[PDB]
């Protein structure tokens, strides 16, 4: 599955702005790192630092999903 799809579903139903994914690149040429951050419902959830985009994006959707649960 892909919590990404569900996140979009609620966006329309809730009437919220369709979530948007973003990634940033920064760090030493020897020790690079990327952080994926998602924005929705007028809120921004920061993911977990990692040396990969796959994990970064996952961390963002992971924390976001957990937060959406509490409301």
């Amino acid at each position: 599955v892909a919590y990404k799809n569900l996140l979009q579903e609620i966006a329309q139903k809730e009437s919220s702005l369709l979530p948007f994914y973003a990634t940033a690149t920064s760090g030493p040429s020897h020790a690079p790192t990327f952080t994926s951050t998602v924005e929705f419902a007028g809120k921004v959830f920061s993911g977990e630092e990692a040396k990969t985009k796959k994990l970064a994006e996952m961390s963002a959707a992971k924390v976001a999903f957990m937060s959406i649960k509490n409301g």
